[PDB]
Parts: structure tokens; C-alpha cells; sequence
């Protein structure tokens, strides 16, 4: 279990979930944050019309 996994299991999008939770994370260790970019692309630009 994860926080990434326990709030998207709240809010139901994963995808979406994710990016906001490892949005500091990703910004503190690196700062370009891929989430905004990798993830929300696997979701809207393909787990789209299948969610």
C-alpha cells in the first residue's frame, strides 16, 4: 500500500491520484516532474476511452 494508492482508491482515478501525490515528490527531487508528463499522457492520450 501506498498514498499514491490510497488516494486514488478515494478518488477513483489513479492516474490523476498519482500525479498530485507525487507531484512534490517529483518536483522536490528533481523539479520537472515527468508525472504531469508521463502519466496524464497514459491517461488522456490512452487510458482515456477506457476509463
Amino acid at each position: 500500500e501506498q498514498v499514491v494508492a490510497i488516494a486514488s482508491n478515494i478518488g477513483g482515478k489513479q492516474a490523476l491520484e498519482t500525479v498530485q501525490r507525487l507531484l512534490p515528490v517529483l518536483c522536490q527531487a528533481h523539479g520537472l516532474t515527468p508525472e504531469q508528463v508521463v502519466a496524464i499522457a497514459s491517461h488522456d492520450g490512452g487510458k482515456q476511452a477506457l476509463e
